[PDB]
């Protein structure tokens, strides 16, 4: 009833969706790994009478419920999609996504690590991202690789007009108290790559983890803390 959609007001096999800022929304779904339960988030941004999706809802069940919610929610057909990742909460689903018309994209680096995981690999490669720092539009975000931290392939999405800085799985919350799953991540680098991210949103007012609740630009710093804390 308004507040962020955690796992117990999801139900089971259901997507909601919240509103982060007009024409902005994050997809918040639950799936179980490892024998525990999880929730995750995307993003969803309107792109003129279409829609551009960031990661999918976390599986191939999800990622239809996902569908049908934008369907009952916003109206628009969603076009295009980006995986900012290669784990499953951000590219499971893209087969699903394929099969309803919604062209996929990825780094080549994502698509390469999704291939040899045994993930399911979006279809088109944005180039372009290859080096720390860089930046390139697409529709109405701009995708800025920040360099290595949860993954070495990690891409954070900037929405301009609503300075919304959607962080995925390199920024955590700020309940956390540790790093999430760090199997794939480059503790080392990571406070760098988040000190890039601090320095080339610094007008950001929403930022948006993979994983939990929303807040501003001081989830930035706690997810360099909580990582810090990690390696150490
Ligand atoms: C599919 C994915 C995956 C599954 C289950 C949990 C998580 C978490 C997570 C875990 C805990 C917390 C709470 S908290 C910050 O308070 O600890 C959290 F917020 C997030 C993350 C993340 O952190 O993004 N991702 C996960 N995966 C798969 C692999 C590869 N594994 C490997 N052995 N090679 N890595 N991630
Ligand atoms: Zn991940
Ligand atoms: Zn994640």
């Amino acid at each position: 009833s308004g507040e962020y959609p955690t796992v117990n007001e999801i139900p089971v096999g259901e997507v909601r969706l919240y509103q982060i800022a007009d024409g902005v929304w994050s997809h918040i779904a639950t799936q179980s790994f490892d024998g525990a339960v999880y929730p995750s988030n995307g993003l969803i941004v309107r792109d003129g009478d279409e829609l551009l999706l960031i990661d999918t809802a976390w599986g191939a069940k999800n990622t239809a419920a996902l569908l049908a919610e934008i369907e009952k929610q916003i109206g628009l057909p969603v076009t295009r999609a980006v995986s900012t990742h290669f784990h499953d909460d951000r590219v499971g689903g893209v087969d699903v996504l394929r099969a309803a018309g919604v062209a996929t994209y990825a780094s080549p680096s994502t698509r390469r690590l999704a291939e040899a995981e045994g993930n399911e690999i979006p279809t088109h490669s944005l180039e372009g991202l290859s080096s720390s720092g860089d930046a390139v539009r697409f529709g109405p975000v701009e995708l800025f690789y920040p360099g290595a931290a949860h993954s070495t392939d990690n891409l954070v999405v900037y929405v301009p007009s609503a300075n919304v800085l959607y962080g995925g799985c390199a920024v955590h919350e700020l309940s956390s108290t540790s790093a999430g799953n760090v199997a794939d991540a480059d503790l080392a680098e990571w406070p760098t790559s988040v000190e890039r991210i601090q320095k080339h949103y610094p007008e950001a007012e929403v930022v948006i983890p993979g994983h939990g609740l929303p807040g501003g630009l001081d989830l930035l710093q706690h997810t360099a803390n909580v990582v810090k804390a990690h390696k150490n």
